[PDB]
């Protein structure tokens, strides 16, 4: 199954590498940035998961109430397959009627990257039914490896949601603050 | 299947975002840098996918005759779930009988990483024998990805073995060496 492997792969080449030191690096970011936030970002990573697999190239323009504030500092890599890459993480603000409502790390699941791709993509032999399938089950493989992992005990959240086709109503904004507020 | 998926994310979250700006690093090195080098890096990149699904943390100690060089500047993303990685990449040189015979750009594939620890974690339900199949799937499958891709044209070569299993009658460096010489 594509989706099993995905999410195989997106836990066991980013969020076992990532996950460890995203606590450190987010207290460290509230000690040295404090002043210039004026805020506490908190302190899980936030993954959203939209099932019909779009992803924007920049978050900071998908809701207009998610804004781009600031970067982590970084991480280097010392391990194989990453040996000296550089990941960075980034913070965004969240906007409830034009005020910040909350600020978090948060970004899209890349699989879904790939999900996508594939749908549209002849030679990968996957069609869209195809795609919301291998999203939902992605989505709840990565739920059970999180939920029994060393690295993503307290510090990942996922965020799945599916965009009423109906209407523009919807707000990504609203989705991840429903999860924040607790 | 595991290896189709992973083919196609290694397609569409590394090497279409790598290899376009890869021909004008490397020719960017070769100019700037002559003086030092006295020699021409090659131009594509060579991706070691050994079928034993063994990636080492650190290549240069793999083969006493590959050895490194010089890291290539670098580039970063400006791409959906790519804005401000930082991707390394090494120059190394072949040595045979004691002496330069080229010098390549060269690494592992990383989904062979995933694929060996889905054969060691039971919840991936991912058996030994599996894991030989899938890694030869892979190989055939990220083959005919980019025999077809516009954007992978004569900058990227497979580089496809098997490790006698105990005895150890290889050289990677001769299996590189094969492959650089056309
Ligand atoms: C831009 C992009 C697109 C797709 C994937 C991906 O499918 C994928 C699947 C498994 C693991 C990774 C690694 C990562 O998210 O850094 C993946 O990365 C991708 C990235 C970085
Ligand atoms: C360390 C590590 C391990 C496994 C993968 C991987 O399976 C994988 C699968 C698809 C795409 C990527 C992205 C990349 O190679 O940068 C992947 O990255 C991995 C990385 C970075």
């Amino acid at each position: 199954s594509v989706a099993h492997g995905l999410a195989w792969a997106y836990y066991i080449g980013y969020l076992r590498l990532i996950l460890p030191e995203l606590q450190a690096r987010i207290r460290t970011y509230n000690q040295h940035y404090n002043n210039l936030l004026r805020g506490a970002v908190s302190q899980r990573l936030y993954i959203l998961l939209p099932l019909d697999c779009g992803v924007p190239d920049n978050l900071s323009m998908a809701d207009p109430n998610i804004r781009f504030l600031d970067k982590l500092p970084q991480q280097t890599g010392d391990r194989a397959g990453i040996k000296d890459r550089v990941y960075s993480n980034s913070i965004y603000e969240l906007l409830e009627n034009g005020q910040r409502a909350g600020t978090c790390v948060l970004e899209y699941a890349t699989p879904l990257i790939t999900l996508f791709a594939m749908s549209q993509y002849s030679q990968a032999g996957f069609s869209r039914e195809d795609r919301l399938e291998q999203a939902k089950l992605f989505c709840r493989t990565l739920e059970d490896i999180l939920a029994d992992a060393p690295e993503s005990q307290n510090n990942c959240r996922l965020i799945a949601y599916q965009e009423p086709a109906d209407d523009s109503s919807f707000s990504l904004s609203q989705e991840v603050l429903r999860h924040l507020r607790q």
